[PDB]
């Protein structure tokens, strides 16, 4: 007879990243199968010359979340501190979705302000996933943490 086993665990935390004048990072939550907001990770907003480019950064995975043209830079910032509806150059979303396979060009993003737990959040209608039932992938970002870098 033989018997063997193994187990390992590791973690770390630090606040050492590129300056606010180059990129910034904010919270992000998603709607589960129960239709309730649940934590997902963080959103790295990179301030490029030719628009804005954003990337989801969860506890074991990362990818492009959405991106917009130079003509939408101030426009996106407006709908992300006050709400509104402007088109985006590309919308990929998080993994396990129908858009993330390739991306959606010219994708219409309709934002709205809503509270959740005493902080003001912003929610928006993404692509139509195939793991829920003809629904849209919906999310929530701390509008109060966006304002810190959107003002």
């Amino acid at each position: 007879k033989i018997h063997t086993s193994y187990d390992e665990q590791s973690s770390g935390e630090s606040k050492v990243k590129k300056i606010e004048f180059s990129k910034f990072t904010v919270k992000i939550k998603n709607k589960d199968k129960s239709g309730n907001w649940t934590d997902l990770g963080d959103l790295v907003v990179r301030k490029e010359e030719n628009g804005i480019d954003t990337g989801l950064n969860a506890g074991g995975h990362s990818a492009t979340f959405f991106s917009l043209e130079e003509e939408v830079v101030n426009n996106f910032v407006k709908v992300m501190t006050e709400g509104g509806s402007f088109k985006t150059s590309l919308y990929y979303g998080y993994k396990e979705e129908q858009s993330v396979i390739n991306g959606i060009q010219n994708k219409e993003i309709i934002t709205k302000i809503e509270k959740i737990d005493g902080t003001e959040y912003i929610t928006f209608s993404g692509d139509k996933i195939k793991n829920s039932g003809d629904k849209v992938a919906e999310y929530a970002i701390s509008l109060e943490e966006l304002k810190k870098n959107l003002k």
